[PDB]
């Protein structure tokens, strides 16, 4: 060029507009930060829910009743607890529609199909939130039924299988989510 006049070309325009989108998926990505803070508080009630196992069954009508009390506060305790990262789920979700520009055909198509992957993770999600709600009520279920006169081993049993089919279930979901997670990622190193 005249003088060696140098003016950005196309690839420099799209590379400028890719560092622009990554930027917006990053910083909704570092919002969801609390979900982390979530799953710490949900580890805590786990722990200390596994705490109560000895007096479950305990041959004090008093402590039994106790911590079949306490077994239902927990339960909603986690539930409860589980609503914050719903909430943030959320709130990701539509930051993220609000976040082509880019000329290069092939580029833009790379662009459209993290989009779409991201898309997948917030339904992943919600079908995640559903499993493990079902998951933590169930278990709700039995310990309402501890929590009335004449609980039977049998009504126990029958009760603890639906818990394990519900975590079976929860399983198969938790990990498609994992690995939505990590196809997230594959975009965005394509895209970059």
């Amino acid at each position: 060029a005249h003088m060696g006049i140098q003016r950005p070309t196309s690839t420099t325009t799209d590379k400028k507009e890719i560092k622009a989108y990554l930027k917006q998926v990053d910083k909704i990505k570092d919002d969801e930060e609390p979900i982390k803070t979530v799953g710490k508080k949900i580890a805590e009630l786990d722990e200390k829910k596994k705490k109560l196992t000895e007096d479950v069954n305990s041959k004090d009508t008093a402590v039994r009743g106790k911590a079949v009390k306490d077994l239902i506060k927990n339960a909603d305790d986690r539930l409860k607890e589980f609503e914050k990262e719903e909430d943030a789920i959320k709130k990701s979700e539509q930051d993220f529609k609000k976040a082509d520009n880019i000329d290069n055909d092939v580029k833009r198509k790379e662009v459209k199909q993290l989009d779409d992957v991201l898309k997948e993770k917030y339904k992943l999600h919600s079908d995640y939130a559903k499993a493990y709600k079902k998951a933590v009520n169930s278990e709700k279920t039995l310990f309402k039924y501890l929590n009335q006169n004449d609980a039977t081993q049998q009504g126990v049993n029958e009760k603890s299988k639906a818990i394990e089919q519900n975590y079976k279930k929860l399983k198969e979901v938790s990990d498609k989510y994992t690995k939505v997670l990590n196809k997230v990622q594959k975009e965005k190193q394509d895209v970059d």
